[PDB]
């Protein structure tokens, strides 16, 4: 009876379908079942993945039109629900989550995979509050046989997308994921998103380029994390800080405690 799973509740909703909690009849092990009525690519990319900061993939099954993906149930839920609106979270918690996010992103980039939709809704927490990158539906290969391929498709979520995606025909994948991580860090530290989108027409984006850090959400952020944000949220993706450099940042290396 070890192959029998009971559907307990609906965890969340996606565009394709639902994410349901399934519990094994014999072992009581929990799995998050992603139901999709491309999907072939999400499966292929998931089979590649093996990291402590990436949602585990257990397998998949196709029944008629319906496709089931068996994924890690992260009982701590979304990082999204740990961010208090207009407040954020304690700086040592945000730093620990950021460290984990960098470890997961380094891993993906290392294997030539770009997530392309990093946001707090996609960053799940296990039973010990360990961050796991989730949903590879928008993910793609940006490096293969040691040759980088430039991206051109418009995707992600506007508050989190890098400005080059809106202005350039082609762009490097890695600075785009770095930028979205910066936005996630801003959200964790201020409990708000800095702009609707990083465009010339967006007043809040213009204010940031004009270094008006006396305005929210920047005024809520301590100078050390803010100095890192200055490095990440750089309009030119070629001048933007790289992850190896982020790991050398003063705040990234600052010992913090409750
Ligand atoms: C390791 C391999 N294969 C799995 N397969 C399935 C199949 N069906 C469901 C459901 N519902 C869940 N996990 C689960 C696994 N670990 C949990
Ligand atoms: C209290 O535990 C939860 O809420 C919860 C746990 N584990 C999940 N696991 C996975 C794993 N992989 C994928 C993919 N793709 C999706 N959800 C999902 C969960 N909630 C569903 C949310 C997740 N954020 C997007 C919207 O629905």
């Amino acid at each position: 009876f070890v192959e029998d799973w009971d559907l307990v509740q609906t965890l969340g909703e996606g565009a394709y379908g639902e994410v349901q909690l399934a519990v094994n009849r014999v072992t009581e092990e929990a799995v998050a079942v992603k139901i999709v009525d491309n999907i072939k690519k999400e499966i292929c990319i998931n089979k590649m993945l093996n990291h402590e900061n990436v949602v585990k993939f257990y397998g998949h099954r196709r029944e008629g039109n319906i496709q089931y993906l068996f994924l890690e149930y992260c009982s701590g839920g979304e990082l999204f629900d740990r961010i208090e609106p207009d407040i954020g979270m304690p700086e040592p918690d945000a730093q620990r989550f950021f460290h984990q996010l960098m470890a997961g992103v380094v891993y993906l980039h290392g294997i030539g995979i770009t997530h392309r939709d990093i946001k707090p809704e996609n960053l799940l927490l296990d039973e010990r509050d360990n961050l796991k990158i989730s949903d590879f539906g928008l993910a793609t290969v940006f490096r293969y046989n040691n040759r980088e391929r430039l991206l051109n498709k418009m995707c992600g979520t506007l508050p989190y997308v890098a400005p080059e995606l809106l202005k350039r025909r082609e762009f490097h994948a890695e600075p785009v994921d770095v930028w979205s991580c910066g936005i996630v860090l801003t959200a964790m530290l201020a409990g708000e998103l800095p702009w609707d989108q990083p465009s010339d027409s967006c007043q809040e984006y213009s204010d940031w380029k004009e270094k008006k850090t006396y305005l929210n959400p920047w005024k809520k952020i301590d100078s050390a994390p803010l100095a890192l944000l200055h490095k990440i949220l750089v309009e030119n993706p070629s001048a933007r800080i790289t992850i190896p450099d982020i790991k050398k940042d003063r705040w990234y290396n600052k010992p913090l405690k409750k």
